[PDB]
DNA sequence: ATTGTGACGCT
């Protein structure tokens, strides 16, 4: 009852750009502007692999991982941009690029956590404390959240709909309890609004967000509306929405723990969870993960926005695929030192932009008929921002793999060179 | 022959 606490502490926003890699390509490029488009890597085998695409060409079914080939079998004016190739492998410096504009912007609001490149978490209590104490109990304007949709509302066209949600929404709120959390969430959508007005303003870039009590519900809460507008979920919307959820709906348990939750306890959305104890779920899937999904299922999770704006590694990956996998020293050498230059670039620009140095270089590679993604991951000291250094020590940290008596074997199906271990600079 | 990243957990 009274000491039950409900996880309404917090007010956490997820902001992610619609379509990232398109809009940046759309914003360079005007004549990819409203049309049917996506972006790919590589053109050779299957016009490419597609990464990102507009909700215009998603609308003829065109998806990430799909080759560009089968792409225009279903949309045969499908544009597309391609990623930008460097020493032989895609270069994605334009959209960390980007994505920095965005994560500058999202900064000046509030802290932010990068959680990918074109995605942030926010935390807003602070904020909402201080707008609330400058409304001084003025209520909230529907004109306040012209894109902000109230998940499981109305109840008892889109933009009606919207409206009639975020009226019954509004008319329901208690605005003199400065202490409300349905309160908070909905000064949290007005900053949020004001957030994304800015984001537009500054890059022409439009994103989605989610606003809730908890990242997990966050992150949720923006897939339910995008493109181009946001999303309340509030703690009392939670039982009717997780009634339907799929398991596999919610972060980190979309694979094999989401699939042996469904199997063991014989359920399929996220709602049925609530009928099991802690205990008997901390049996089933281990203390953390059973605390995890006890409160998990109720709309309650306590994980914090951490204040990490900047990724926590850099590193550069190539798949070398069948008859191109490496297979004599000369090769695994000159890629190593592709690797190694891109990667050297990036960290020569990490240490001037953010005052800080890598300590520790790890290489993975992957090798032929291997099943594992990784076949070796071994890390060694990294001392100096030399490409043919970094290059020369990967070679030495994975040559005793090679099991030829000049050539190498089995060949390799990928290189992976990453900087890690940051330290003050 | 999705590929290229990046976070975080487990032991
Ligand atoms: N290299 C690479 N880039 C990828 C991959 N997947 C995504 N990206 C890049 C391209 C994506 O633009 C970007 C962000 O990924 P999302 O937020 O998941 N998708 P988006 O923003 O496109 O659409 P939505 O409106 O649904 O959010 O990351 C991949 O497998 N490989
Ligand atoms: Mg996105
Ligand atoms: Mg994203």
């Amino acid at each position: 009852g009274p000491h039950m606490a409900t996880g309404q502490d917090r007010v956490v926003a997820l902001v992610d750009m619609d379509c990232f890699f398109v809009q940046v390509e759309q914003r360079q490029n005007p004549h990819l502007r409203n049309k049917p488009c996506a972006v790919v890597q590589y053109k050779s085998w299957k016009g490419g692999g597609i990464i990102a695409v507009s909700y215009e060409a998603r609308a003829f079914g065109v998806t990430r991982s799909m080759w560009a080939d089968d792409a225009k079998k279903l949309c045969p004016d499908l544009l597309l941009a391609q990623v930008r190739e460097s020493r032989g492998k895609a270069n994605l410096t334009k959209y960390r690029e980007a994505s920095v504009e965005v994560m500058e912007i999202m900064s000046r609001f509030a802290v932010i956590e990068r959680a990918s490149i074109d995605e942030a978490y926010v935390d807003l209590t602070s904020a909402v404390q201080e707008r609330l104490q400058k409304l001084q109990g003025q209520p909230i304007s529907a004109d306040l959240l012209p894109s902000t949709y109230i998940e499981g509302l109305p109840q008892g066209q889109k933009e009606g709909m919207r409206k009639q949600g975020l009226f019954q929404w509004l008319d329901s709120l208690q605005i003199d309890n400065l202490t409300s959390p349905d309160l908070q969430l909905t000064v949290g959508a007005v900053i949020v609004e004001e957030m994304r007005a800015a984001i537009e303003r500054e890059t022409g870039f439009q994103c989605s967000a989610g606003i809730s009590h908890n990242k997990v519900l966050a992150k949720l809460a923006c897939g339910l509306n995008k493109p181009n507008r946001q999303t309340l979920v509030s703690h009392g919307s939670v039982p009717q929405l997780f009634s339907q959820m799929p398991i596999r709906k919610i972060r980190s348990l979309g694979g094999k723990l989401g699939a042996s939750v469904i199997e063991i306890l014989g359920i399929e959305y996220m709602g049925e969870l609530t009928q099991f104890t802690e205990s008997q779920l901390q049996s089933h899937f281990g203390e953390k993960n059973g605390s995890w999904l006890y409160a998990m299922c109720r709309g309650i999770e306590h994980d914090p926005v951490k204040p990490r704006q900047l990724p926590k590694t850099i590193g550069c990956s190539k798949n070398f695929p069948g008859k191109t996998a490496l297979a004599t020293r000369e090769q695994v050498q000159w890629w190593l030192l592709q690797l190694a230059q891109e990667l050297e670039e990036r960290l020569t620009k990490d240490r001037n932009d953010n005052d800080r140095v890598a300590t520790q270089l790890v290489v993975s590679i992957r090798v032929q008929g291997d099943k594992r993604l990784s076949s070796l991951r071994r890390c060694c000291a990294l001392t100096r921002y030399d490409a043919h250094k970094m290059s020369h020590d990967a070679f030495t940290v994975i040559k005793n793999c090679n099991t030829s008596g000049t050539e190498w074997s089995p060949p390799l199906t990928m290189l992976f060179l990453c900087a890690t271990k940051f330290s003050a600079s």
